[PDB]
């Protein structure tokens, strides 16, 4: 039984909004699975370039689900293609655990 949990939506409706970088919205779902609080590193790979807005560290109380919107802004200049596979991650260090949960950076075109 894990520890933590996490689950991503990256949302459907994409606002786009080029900040001259090209945005992704996201909402991190990350759940407390122990009976103590627990801090939570949220980080993400698979962007060469990338710019991250909304929470990184976190402290979540015993049972707490908590619900993470944010986004990735990156320059398209540096991105490979239009699609990108990126990972989203948990960290817990406490009871030495991550959690990976893969999801996309996607342009415009």
């Amino acid at each position: 039984v894990d520890p933590a949990g996490m689950s991503v939506i990256r949302d459907r409706n994409q606002l786009f909004r080029v900040a001259g970088e090209v945005e992704n919205t996201y909402t991190l779902k990350v759940i407390n699975k122990t009976q103590q609080v627990q801090e939570y590193n949220l980080d993400v790979k698979g962007l060469n370039d990338v710019s991250w807005y909304g929470k990184q560290t976190i402290q979540v109380e015993p049972g707490e689900v908590l619900n993470l919107p944010m986004s990735l802004g990156a320059d398209p200049d540096k991105l490979n293609s239009a699609i990108t596979t990126i990972q989203f991650i948990l960290t817990d260090k406490s009871n030495e655990f991550t959690i990976e949960v893969e999801s996309r950076f996607i342009k415009k075109l």
